[PDB]
């Protein structure tokens, strides 16, 4: 089955590709905001919304990858192999999880229809020649 | 966050910890089963249910771990480290995903209440020592 | 053009591949079953059902492929090229026609909704570890 | 089992034999015509009509035979058998599919009764010796 | 995008592919006809119909290709390359625009349903080989 | 017949000339946004609006010019003639198509009356002496 991570939330992988890969906050920043604003709802034994379910799964899977990396720091004796693996898990794998955490956290904070409109607006801004592009990028707020 | 993957679905990691490692099908068998019975709901633009929501994220995140095992196979030169990292993904993380996939697929197939009464009853059977335990384990079914 | 032969009948090529390849009986057993149970309906001037229309076409298409294999058998002098072609018809078209004949013969015998439920049940049963499934395999019955 | 494919549609192989071998268009023209007029219905989840069901199986059986010819064109180890087997598919089985595709595409386009009266009408025309045969052969059309 | 220029107007590129290259008037004849019969609708601030909308874009975009052939004539020094590029625009792209202009002009002139029934009936005539085909092609008219 | 490409959409060639020729995004940028946001409506066998029809025609004509350029890359042996022709098709022809794609995409995204008001507002801004001109050019958003 070819499943898109955003289709049920009214988006698509190609739509979230309007954002550059350097736009997203680091994984530590997103997890600190998720614990500071939604820990009460995220530990809940109920479904608050589909976005909470998705975020719970994503956080547990990031924990899995982090455990892999820590276990490779403890179980791989060849330092070159070790370094390569950790770099991959935190850089190549980290970029996908960053994007996903961003999306789900931003839909809990600002609402889903607001974040989809923001992706179109930021696309129009980055598609503009920097000369004709505002010196302030679109940002999310209320 | 001390998040429990089963706590929003009426279960706990302790309730599922009673199932032995030989109880679950392989990842390939579970993924083939999710394809054969729920591809029209899984690839849908509609959530379907929180079980479908949770099953999409679980199918997608295994794919990356398969991509990590593929990348390790193709990019780590040293045979000992290549084999050791590929084995860790295949057995240790594979067991946690086998349990997670099995649970969601079974709640879609039999209903959540039936899987929860089954997990309780299987718990009583597996905690009983072999000298007093009935020879055949409980079977999960539509009742 | 992307027609699926089973799509019209509530199945797919993937849903018939959920059963192991060695499950399906031989083309001879299936053709003998059709010639025993449904000869009158198959040789009728009536559309008896879309399962009858589909099975009529499938018997004729296998008949041609057999004409091709027999004609190859009589008309090629080199036994190695002759064996390669007659083998490839007997094996590779063989599985596709064994699942197609089995599906339409079973739906005439047991009903479509029964055969669709059976595909799911047997495919789940064969994948369950043997200590935790009913001791005997599922079978088709009225 | 002597099944005649035309019998459930009110014809026979004998009634279609009124048309000469050189009458029927090429397979590519017939498949183009099916893709032009009835792709939506052919791709459909529905039993649109018995003519759709028959035309689906014919398109698939021709695709198989072209996969046979393509597999032969790749895998063989002798030119003489390769051309002989490929030419047999293109001509001998070709003439049978050129009449089955023509019959179902015509019945979908003009109605089955129009095509049955057309076969009888063209029979009278082609049976007439060319000294007394009128210059306008019968045709299927809207006018 | 796999956009079909005729798919929003009830047709396909396959349905129009049956017309032979000698069937269409020249670009100059088609452009003269669009001028002589629909200049008050074409130069209007109102859409008129999606056929008028599509016919304006088709008239304008040929003008640029005429401007490319004019610019090539005046700016490419080498005779072989000047002639070869001018010929490619005159014959090959000209044939696709002749068909596109002819279709829009005919749907304005006769109605879309009449052009679609005509394209079907002309298809039957041109697919019939010359030995059995009536001597005169079907004629497009107001019926 | 002298036809203006914008009259039926309530604009004019002279009104779109308020924008500089360096304001418009590249052809690749506009076609990526048209495929990301409207491919579903653009492949539709119906008229969604006149703007969709116009955009369909424009995209097919750009494909035509691109085919001309690729065929000149394959069929013209004199490299100087070849280079000249390709430069013209992508630079001189590309600027008109850029303008048109921009207009039609922007009217699907923001509405037609909003894009006409934007042309007047950007004209007032570029007509201002840079000293009295805001350091942020007008931009299109909701």
């Amino acid at each position: 089955m070819d499943i898109d991570p955003y289709k049920e939330f009214g988006a698509t992988v190609e739509l979230l590709s309007f954002l550059p890969s350097d736009f997203f906050p680091s994984v530590r920043d997103l997890l600190d905001t998720a614990a500071a604003l939604y820990r009460d709802a995220l530990e809940s034994p109920e479904h608050c919304s589909p976005h909470h379910t998705a975020l719970r799964q994503a956080i547990l899977c990031w924990g899995d990858l982090m455990t892999l990396a820590t276990w490779v720091g403890t179980n791989l004796e060849d330092p070159a192999s070790r370094d390569l693996v950790v770099s991959y898990v935190n850089t190549n794998v980290g970029l996908k999880f960053r994007q996903l955490l961003w999306f789900h956290i931003s839909c809990l904070t600002f609402g889903r229809e607001t974040v989809l409109e923001y992706l179109v607006s930021f696309g129009v801004w980055i598609r503009t020649p920097p000369a004709y592009r505002p010196p302030n990028a679109p940002i999310l707020s209320t």
